[PDB]
């Protein structure tokens, strides 16, 4: 037979990287309001976080690599999906972030105005 179970083992080993955390979000029939970007051979990364929006309230910031969204796997989730997964409809949703001291970049937007639409 079989059912399922999990377990770990805490040892005196370096943390390597700031362990993952679970940030709760109190949407309440509202959007998150955050930008995400996909990496060549990586995962999803916060590109921005509207201030005053759910996210903000939750306390989300840029660089915070989204590991899992309410369970979903962002590691595989694409920018188009992440932009949706996060833009879902859930009164209360959680996020599994994990600050990574290896994402210090910056870039400027493209030159354009109110075009295309």
């Amino acid at each position: 037979g079989s059912s399922g179970s999990s377990g770990g083992e805490r040892r005196k080993d370096r943390p390597y990287v700031e362990e993952p955390r679970h940030v709760k979000v109190q949407k309440g029939s509202e959007p998150l309001g955050i930008s995400i970007v996909s990496g060549e051979k990586g995962g999803i990364y916060v590109s921005k976080v509207t201030v005053g929006s759910i996210a903000h309230q939750a306390g989300l910031e840029y660089g915070d690599q989204l590991l899992e969204f309410n369970g979903i796997n962002l590691r595989s989730a694409t920018e188009q999906q992440a932009r949706l997964i996060i833009g879902q409809q859930c009164d209360t949703i959680t996020i599994l972030a994990q600050y990574n001291p290896h994402v210090h970049q910056l870039s400027s937007h493209s030159r354009s105005g109110p075009s295309s639409g």
